[PDB]
């Protein structure tokens, strides 16, 4: 009794044969990229028969993580939940694609040797733009209430946002198009031998 | 993102969206994770993409800090029907191999899937706890008597039979591949199994 290998998985999942499942983690600043970065790379992966699933805020915030508010330990366990989540999509033979702040290196780590233990590809991705363009940003309105002192602990205002130093890609956002980055990682999957080329 | 529409085009080669969720509940022994294995082999045989959620997938992993004791299970329960929900969003059929035995968290895990939508199927594997602590597959009807495991549901926990589930399997009364097929019979009735 045992579970169905990860080749055969690799060879009904889609229509394009050989197991994909990796995970391909975003982060960078509130405003920075993430979602738009996301949706994007989905759309992708999808229209050339790969398939995909992105863990984002509006899937895990108000259901596995429903219970984690804003403490740092609750900030924790929410980046292991969706590390935990994210290696079992991988390891379903799916493309992962997270979108999370994630902004301290050490969860961060801790999310790529639960991946990589487990023998599956991990994509440390920095969506990279100047704190003072996400606030001219401000998709949600977040730095405003930060400013405000309404949200106490905000990423790049009032707790900090450790860059990735090594990481597998890196999408100016501030000095480039949508396309352009999602080039960038699509590019990354096919040198790792995750699209084909 | 892209919908269930645009999902059952690409995953899986067979067309269509699947996204579900089996959710297998009953007494710890009583064929459980038996029927998730064979089920499995039988879905990627008939090349429907699936994963299963069981104790060794999620115990030291995702739940790896859960206790035994009561708001514990309730929520090992909820991260698991949680994870269900997204991997049945994601156009694959999840099988969940729990005891779950409170009826109020398997009510809940319902209640997450039918309000986004996605078919839940609750299925019953049913044996006798004498033929479940006779069977006694991994040492623990033993060691719950003696009281090595406290709260051992059956023992000094209890198991609240589901009352309206789309499937029983008699474990003790039928074959693996009997009891496989009614999941099938109902994996086919709702268009989840082609035929
Ligand atoms: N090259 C780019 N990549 C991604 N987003 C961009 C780019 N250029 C401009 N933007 C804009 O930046 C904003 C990103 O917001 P969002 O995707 O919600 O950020 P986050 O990555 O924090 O979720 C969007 O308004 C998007 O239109
Ligand atoms: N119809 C059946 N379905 C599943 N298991 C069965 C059946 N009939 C007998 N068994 C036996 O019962 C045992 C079930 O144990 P297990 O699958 O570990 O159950 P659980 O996951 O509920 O603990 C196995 O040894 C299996 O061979
Ligand atoms: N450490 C943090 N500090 C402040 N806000 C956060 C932090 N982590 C996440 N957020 C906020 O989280 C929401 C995004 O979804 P979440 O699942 O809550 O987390 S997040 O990491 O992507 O940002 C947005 O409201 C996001 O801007």
């Amino acid at each position: 009794a045992h579970h169905v290998s990860r080749n055969k998985r690799g060879q009904v999942v889609g229509t394009r044969g050989g197991f994909r499942g990796c995970t391909v983690w975003l982060t960078g600043l509130s405003g920075a990229g993430k979602t738009t970065i996301s949706f994007a790379l989905e759309e992708y992966l999808v229209s050339h028969a790969i398939p995909c699933y992105s863990l984002d805020g509006d899937n895990v915030r108000h259901g596995l993580n429903r219970n984690l508010g804003f403490s740092p330990g609750d900030r924790e366990e929410n980046i292991r939940r969706i590390a935990e989540v994210a290696k079992l999509f991988a390891d379903a033979g799916l493309v992962c694609i997270t979108s999370f702040i994630s902004p301290f290196a050490k969860d961060r780590e801790n999310a790529r040797k639960i991946h990589e233990s487990a023998g599956l590809p991990f994509f440390e991705i920095f969506v990279d733009a100047p704190l003072n363009i996400c606030e001219s940003r401000d998709v949600k309105g977040l730095y405003k209430r930060a400013r405000a002192g309404e949200i106490k602990g905000f990423t790049g205002i009032d707790s900090d946002y450790e860059k990735p130093e090594t990481p597998e890609r890196v999408l100016k956002t501030n000095l480039s198009t949508v396309s352009d980055c999602v080039h960038q990682v699509v590019e990354l999957l096919q040198e790792q031998n995750i699209v084909p080329y």
